DNA sequence: ATTATGACGCT
DNA sequence: AGCGTCAT
């Protein structure tokens, strides 16, 4: 009853920039602009491997994972851009800079939580009392929500996509309580108002154009967000939640897309999250144990506390390689010659770091995975990192590193390296 | 032969 | 610390 807490005290929004590293490319070529188009890296085996796909494109069906030569049987006009390559490999340098403009702006609005290279978790509950105060109880104006879906609505009592979304809208703004300044719905709707100017000045200072959700929790923004893509935003309020969970696939939701989701279907006979709801906390805990279990109890109520952290920069930078089939390193020469080509893109990277945000990291991590074994990481093991410099970056991994070579030959290695892999990791302020 | 990351939980 | 899970 009173007492029953409903998850209604923070507004949380999540942005996830469209199709981004097409994006980060049709702004640089023009050609590209408005096409089906996809960004692919490699090109000898199958025609690359595509990793961000247009709308247009995906409208044939191309997607992500999918050998460009696959995909332009679907598609035989797509066009597609590559990844830079530098010392052998894969860089991604372009997109990171990309995303250090978006994350730029969206700070001015409020902190962030930088989530991963183009999405972010904003925490608008003190920008939306601000704004509240400012209001002096007027009402909100369709207008201010141009890009805006209700989630649930329209309801009750008709032909084209923006009609139903401005009916829905017209529906949410109709019932809204404009007096009272603790409203829910009311904050939710105020902080809809500004992820609209959020996203208006991405778009006008990068030309950038991104998705949004916003709810009371990261949860349900990032399913928000999901809900009307491209270029909308979506309110998914407290009260719509009963009615999208109980036809919401358990895996939809962040955390449940693997073994977990899979035991939770499995163990308890259902298909939708709306269906956790008949079970006990402790009944969910016995299952998934105490942490999984308290927060499946809350989550399919609608309820998550996991704080929006204050943190625009990654916590970790690293470099990778896999060395596939037939390309897989089985001389000394080769695994010294990978891990330095890695440890130069690092050592850049992390000058790069250092110069941008007064920070030093302290501990290299090497990982490395052997022919044979199905998991992504054979082997992790650490060392210091007392100086940013490559090539004793990569003689440190090789010693660290040199223990699993099989062979008793000193020039083979054996098993071969199907990867390596170099994350500088502990930062601390300089 | 998807690949290149990055976050976080467990023990 | 090293490994596994979840992303994508
Ligand atoms: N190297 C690499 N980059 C990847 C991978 N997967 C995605 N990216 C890169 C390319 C992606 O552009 C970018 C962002 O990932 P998303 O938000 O998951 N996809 P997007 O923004 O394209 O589409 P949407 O409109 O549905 O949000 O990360 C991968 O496996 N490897
Ligand atoms: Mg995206
Ligand atoms: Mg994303």
């Amino acid at each position: 009853g009173p007492h029953m807490a409903t998850g209604q005290d923070r507004v949380v929004a999540l942005v996830d920039m469209d199709c981004f590293f097409v994006q980060v490319e049709q702004r640089q070529n023009p050609h590209l602009r408005n096409k089906p188009c996809a960004v692919v890296q490699y090109k000898s085996w199958k025609g690359g491997g595509i990793i961000a796909v247009s709308y247009e494109a995906r409208a044939f069906g191309v997607t992500r994972s999918m050998w460009a030569d696959d995909a332009k049987k679907l598609c035989p006009d797509l066009l597609l851009a590559q990844v830079r390559e530098s010392r052998g490999k894969a860089n991604l340098t372009k997109y990171r800079e990309a995303s250090v403009e978006v994350m730029e702006i969206m700070s001015r609005f409020a902190v962030i939580e930088r989530a991963s290279i183009d999405e972010a978790y904003v925490d608008l509950t003190s920008a939306v009392q601000e704004r509240l105060q400012k209001l002096q109880g007027q009402p909100i104006s369709a207008d201010l929500l141009p890009s805006t879906y209700i989630e649930g609505l329209p309801q009750g009592p008709t032909v084209q996509k923006e009609g139903m979304r401005k009916q829905g809208l017209f529906q949410w703004l109709d019932s809204l309580q404009i007096d009272n300044l603790t409203s829910p719905d009311l904050q939710l709707t105020v902080g809809a108002v500004i992820v609209e100017e959020m996203r208006a000045a991405i778009e006008r200072e990068t030309g950038f154009q991104c998705s949004a959700g916003i709810s009371h929790n990261k949860v349900l923004a990032k399913l928000a967000c999901g809900l009307n893509k491209p270029n909308r935003q979506t309110l998914v309020s407290h009260g719509s939640v009963p009615q999208l969970f109980s036809q919401m696939p358990i895996r939809k939701i962040r955390s449940l897309g693997g073994k977990l989701g899979a035991s939770v279907i499995e163990i308890l006979g259902i298909e939708y999250m709306g269906e956790l709801t008949q079970f006990t906390e402790s009944q969910l805990q016995s299952h998934f144990g105490e942490k999984n279990g308290s927060w499946l109890y809350a989550m399919c109520r609608g309820i998550e506390h996991d704080p929006v952290k204050p943190r625009q920069l990654p916590k970790t930078i690293g470099c990778s390689k896999n060395f596939p089939g037939k390309t897989a390193l089985a001389t000394r020469e080769q695994v010294q010659w990978w891990l330095l080509q890695l440890a130069q893109e690092l050592e850049e990277r992390l000058t790069k770091d250092r110069n941008d945000n007064d920070r030093v990291a302290t501990q290299l991590v090497v990982s490395i995975r052997v022919q044979g074994d199905k998991r992504l990481s054979s082997l992790r093991r650490c060392c210091a990192l007392t100086r940013y410099d490559a090539h004793k970056m990569s003689h440190d991994a090789f010693t660290v590193i040199k223990n699993c070579n099989t062979s008793g030959i000193q020039t083979e290695w054996s098993p071969p390296l199907t990867m390596l892999f170099l994350c500088a990791t502990k930062f601390s302020a300089s």
